């Protein structure tokens, strides 16, 4: 575990992370995709060997010794708000199990279902609160990655509020 488990936010490409493993915002079919998924595919293409996994699940594949946790959040274009919310909570619980099992002291994690799977809604709070619910009982240092300047400020505020 980390000596003082923390949450941080960085506004940068998660493919450049400084952590012991990465969570991919994956698609169910283990395809290269777009956004975080495409960056992950460019950096760690070996991790897409048999990475296909259902919505609401996480599947880890090693790129050398570096673990890539493929977490499949729901596409809110396809799911009801109710069913999407349940699958998004579930994907993050499966990320917490994998981070624990791997014994890492840090993890780089994007906000699942906040991009092309958001169904054109702002889901920062929804996705961030499911991330906290899952990861709060883990002792890894968690570093949340984003690209938008206003999102970085809101994620930072939400982290500081609890401290
Ligand atoms: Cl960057
Ligand atoms: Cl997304
Ligand atoms: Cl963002």
């Amino acid at each position: 575990g980390a000596m003082a488990p923390s949450y941080r936010v960085k506004r940068m490409d998660i493919a450049k992370n400084d952590e012991e493993c990465v969570v991919n915002a994956a698609n169910p079919r283990g395809l290269p995709g777009d956004g975080v998924c495409k960056a992950v595919y460019k950096k760690w293409p070996e991790s897409f060997k048999n990475s296909a996994t259902p919505v609401g699940t996480a599947k880890t594949v090693m790129c050398g010794t570096y673990p890539v946790i493929h977490a499949v959040g729901p596409n809110f274009s396809n799911y009801t708000e109710s069913e999407g919310d349940r699958e998004l909570a579930a994907a993050y619980r499966e990320v917490a199990k994998e981070v624990t099992r791997l014994g890492v002291n840090s993890v780089a994690i994007p906000l699942l279902s906040t991009g092309v799977y958001s169904g054109g809604k702002d889901r920062l709070t929804q996705s961030l609160n499911h991330l906290f619910t899952a990861m709060d009982s883990t002792d890894a240092d968690v570093v949340i990655y984003c690209r938008d300047k206003e999102w970085e400020k809101k994620i930072s505020e939400a982290i500081q509020m609890r401290t």
